[PDB]
């Protein structure tokens, strides 16, 4: 089984390619991490198993779900240190993903009630509905379109994130540059219709996430640093008219960035619009990126094994499977037969069901 043999990402012996995707539960009572979540990563936990968080506010306008952890806060800091380390007591490596929403928010997620931010000042359509607190779905508000000096303000917030988080003790930050949130939001042309040094052409496009990458780089070190982007996946109106050229055009300035930084990052990561033309663009990003690459979507364990040992990807990662089989890792090892996932509490508030009563094997 090619996703068992052991696998040198950078700096980190990891024993087997089953990664645990960032995923979203909104356990996270008040921006904070819970004892919940302890648990629930201590469950999915395994020796030389990598882990990603759900995506991690590194500012009080970062937010577009509820009760989703912050890392810019001491008490945050102080409450994920707790995590880090039941995850640590197992021998997995664990990375914080950083994530902001842009303006995939709404005035209930945002301090004062202010407006969310973006490169643009266009909504997301009405095609596209934003769960609120209370479990309706709200409508995406009109953001704010930000200037140059607030861009590098952002820019600060990932860098100072990156530190607080590992200072709490995880091993790396991901940067969440997918999805149609705040840096895809400068990435993609359907969304991106700024006519300052940020805008236009493909380079100015993609000078955001240069910037933001390189900042986590120099605060923590490229070895520590995952980039998580997905060109072809027009999630909340991201669509770019050339998907290929974009990623193309990323994955080159991640290779400018190590070589610039004389290091590896830890991984490019991406998810895939999950039909062979959908495969070929993520074996074309794979091909053009000097590194560690993570595949994410739809994936199963025979997708996953063909996927290394195809050579497609060096590392996959299990989403909604690993919300509802814990022991996943060793279920693929098994070829057990893995349990279904509720739909239902992906998102919900209770600390227990549906996201820590998922049973083990038996
Ligand atoms: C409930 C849920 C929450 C998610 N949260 C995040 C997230 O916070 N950040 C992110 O980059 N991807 C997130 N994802 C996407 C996953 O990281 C991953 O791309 C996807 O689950 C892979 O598809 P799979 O379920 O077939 O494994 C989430 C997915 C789900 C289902």
């Amino acid at each position: 089984n090619p996703l068992f043999s052991p696998y040198k990402m950078g700096k980190f012996n990891l024993s087997h390619r089953v990664v645990l995707a960032p995923m979203t539960r909104c356990r996270a009572l008040n921006n904070i991490p819970q004892a919940a979540l302890g648990e629930y990563y201590e469950q999915r936990a395994t020796a030389g198993g990598f882990l990603i968080t759900e995506g991690t506010m590194i500012s009080p306008t970062s937010a577009g779900f509820p009760h989703v952890p912050g890392i810019f806060t001491k008490e945050q800091v102080r409450e994920w240190k707790k995590i880090v380390d039941v995850v640590h007591a197992k021998g997995a490596v664990i990375f914080c993903q950083l994530w902001h929403v842009g303006r995939a928010s709404h005035e209930v997620y945002q301090p004062a009630g202010a407006a969310p931010i973006s490169s643009t000042e266009k909504p997301i359509s009405n095609r596209w509905r934003i769960l609120m607190p209370d479990g309706t779905h709200g409508i995406y508000p009109k953001p704010r379109a930000i200037g140059t000096y607030e861009i590098s303000q952002v820019v600060e917030d990932y860098r100072r994130s990156a530190l607080n988080a590992i200072e709490a003790g995880f091993d790396g930050i991901e940067i969440h540059g997918a999805h149609g949130y705040l840096i895809d939001q400068f990435l993609k042309d359907g969304i991106n219709d700024r006519t300052d040094e940020y805008g236009g052409s493909l380079a100015n496009r993609c000078k955001f996430i240069t910037q933001v990458v390189q900042a986590v780089v120099s605060a923590i070190g490229a070895d520590r640093v995952g980039v998580r982007v997905s060109p072809a996946i027009d999630h909340l109106d991201a669509m770019d008219s050339n998907p290929l050229s974009l990623g193309l055009a990323v994955v080159e300035r991640l290779n400018k960035i190590q070589l610039h930084s004389g290091s590896k990052l830890a991984y490019l990561h991406v998810t895939q619009p999950r039909e062979e033309e959908e495969a070929r663009l993520m074996r074309t990003l794979r091909n053009a990126y000097q590194g560690t690459f993570i595949c994410s979507g739809g994936y199963t364990r025979e997708l996953g094994i063909e996927a290394v040992a195809q050579g497609d990807a060096d590392l996959v990662s299990y989403g909604r499977l690993f919300i509802s089989n814990p022991d996943l890792v060793m279920r693929i090892k098994l070829n057990a037969p893995l349990n279904k996932y509720n739909r239902k509490t992906f998102y919900t508030q209770d600390p227990v069901v549906g996201y820590t009563d998922y049973p083990f094997l038996q």
